[PDB]
């Protein structure tokens, strides 16, 4: 059977399935394109979905959602501290890891996060099985990109408990990028802005794209953001202009307050389509009936300072990835809040009238991508940066990775200590900051520099590649014009593409360390005559 694509998110979740030459994405028994991540336990039995959200108001102590939020993390993680005051469920220390505890059939029960989030799979799984007419094992399984191995790992347990063989996680940017086909371009690199505003959480994501090789340049966002906030705005509002109107307070009925966000959620969807939307409740309080409108305008203005808000990661990505906004190449609009046009005109505006890619409904796109990423796993660049250890062990890169070839680069280094007698030219490959965890292609030495003060001696070194991919590095001493050179050979075969995969995903999961380690080194000019590496 075919293997199926998994987009398992905070809120929701969604299944979809390449065939036919097509990605379809699956709907539930209710009819529902997305499922919510909820369960609930009853005295009677175990809800998964729809059924489970649709219960809430009447079993909110143990009705479980944002597991995702809980998944991979310790008890004493202050995200879950934070996360724990806002749920009406329990969350119990376990031998340092949190469980979920709830009443379950009259017994006390604790589960796990990776098991609650197997039972959303299963009914995933369920879902899937039941529209292919055959069982379902294989999946591919999305995850933030900021998501750690721990985070990563326990998705996976989460899959294997549900009884699923998960071929790959990827990352949800990567997911939303594949859905559009921005991996299948083939041609010089892309930079490529995701734009994630749905399901709970803002992510942003800059990806650059090669030769079918994804990397991570930068991630921001804000994790407590999310349609609810834009509906909570005019829920204030509303109950504001009923106390206006007419001298009550609504806040004090549970159920009114429900009923006056039910509306203000679909009002908000009209907004997306129409400029105003009618708000119509009978016997909202004291039996008084609440007719009234909201403009498109009105509800930007509710939210000026939310909206504007979501540029203000997009500057912090742009900052990490150490791009301008003109180098963007391609913006995907991906959450169920993109479709809101204010939110599409100010991304617009910032990036100076450049179109968006949002034709795929954007609750679906992630699962899109997986669903195409899983068909494939079921059936002229430089792959890696290229540079020489300088001082203290650093690598400092002449040819950046997904460089078109033939290139050649040439850079001037000086000594590291007084009357130095050589340099020690030993050229890397790697994407990390330190030559020791870069892989080491060959060494020559430059001998015979004149004797002089520390910085004086000039050597320049030339890193050539030809069309037939071979890589010459060679060294001179500008006072001398003595030089040497070694060639260095790159036989088909030599990196597959999972090798060029994993040295990027090292370099994405010790981004932090490793850039601090850039801002801590001082001279990236200065050449040893020895192995940082040998050195005891
Ligand atoms: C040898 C090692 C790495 C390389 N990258 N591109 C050409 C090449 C040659
Ligand atoms: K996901
Ligand atoms: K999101």
């Amino acid at each position: 059977g075919p293997a199926v694509g998994i987009d398992l998110g905070t809120t929701y979740s969604c299944v979809g399935v390449f065939q036919h030459g097509k990605v379809e994405i699956i709907a539930n028994d209710q009819g529902n394109r997305t499922t919510p991540s909820y369960v609930a336990f009853t005295d009677t039995e175990r809800l998964i979905g729809d059924a489970a959200k649709n219960q809430v108001a009447m079993n909110p102590t143990n009705t479980v959602f944002d597991a995702k939020r809980l998944i991979g993390r310790r008890f004493d993680d202050a995200v879950v501290q934070s996360d724990m005051k806002h749920w009406p469920f329990m969350v119990v220390n376990d031998a340092g890891r949190p469980k979920v505890q709830v009443e379950y059939k009259g017994e006390t029960k604790s589960f796990y996060p990776e098991e609650v989030s197997s039972m959303v799979l299963t009914k995933m799984k369920e879902i899937a099985e039941a529209y292919l007419g055959k069982t379902v094992t294989n999946a591919v399984v999305t995850v933030p990109a900021y998501f750690n191995d721990s985070q990563r790992q326990a998705t996976k347990d989460a899959g294997t408990i549900a009884g699923l063989n998960v071929l790959r996680i990827i990352n949800e940017p990567t997911a939303a990028a594949i859905a559009y086909g921005l991996d299948k371009k083939v041609g010089a690199e892309r930079n490529v802005l995701i734009f994630d505003l749905g399901g709970g959480t803002f992510d942003v994501s800059i990806l650059t794209i090669a030769a079918g090789i994804f990397e991570v340049k930068s991630t921001a966002g804000d994790t407590h953001l999310g349609g609810e906030d834009f509906d909570n705005r005019m829920v204030n509002h509303f109950i504001a202009e009923f106390k206006r109107k007419h001298k009550k307070d609504i806040s004090e009925n549970k159920r009114a307050v429900r009923r006056l966000r039910t509306a203000c959620e679909r009002a908000k969807r009209t907004l997306s389509s129409s400029t105003q939307a009618s708000i119509e409740i009978d016997s909202l309080y004291e039996g008084i009936d609440f007719y009234t409108s909201i403009t498109r305008a009105r509800f930007e203005e509710l939210n000026a300072d939310l909206f504007r808000g979501t540029l203000d990661p997009v500057e912090k990505a742009l900052r990490d990835a150490k791009l301008d906004k003109s180098q963007i190449h391609d913006i995907v609009l991906v959450g169920g809040s993109t479709r809101i046009p204010k939110i599409q005109k100010l991304l617009q505006d910032f990036f100076n009238g450049k179109e968006l890619n949002k034709s795929i409904n954007p609750d679906e796109a992630v699962a899109y991508g997986a669903a195409v990423q899983a068909a494939i796993l079921s059936g002229d660049v430089t792959p890696l940066s290229l540079g020489i250890e300088t001082a203290g062990g650093v690598m400092t890169v002449l040819i950046k990775r997904n460089t078109t070839i033939p290139t050649k680069q040439t850079q001037t280094f000086t000594t590291y200590s007084d009357n130095q007698p050589g340099v020690l030219i030993q050229v890397y490959e790697g994407e990390r900051a330190m030559t020791k965890d870069n892989n080491l292609l060959g060494k020559f030495e430059l001998t015979g520099i004149p004797p002089a003060p520390r910085g004086v001696p000039q050597i320049e070194v030339t890193f050539d590649i030809d069309a037939n991919g071979i890589l010459n590095v060679s060294a001179v001493d500008k006072s001398t014009g003595k030089e040497n050179k070694i060639t260095i050979t790159n036989d088909k075969g030599r990196l597959s593409k999972e090798d060029i995969e994993r040295m990027v995903q090292e370099a994405e999961k010790y981004k932090a360390e490793d850039e601090k380690q850039r801002d801590k080194v001082s001279s990236k000019n200065s050449l040893e005559s020895y192995a940082f590496n040998m050195k005891a």
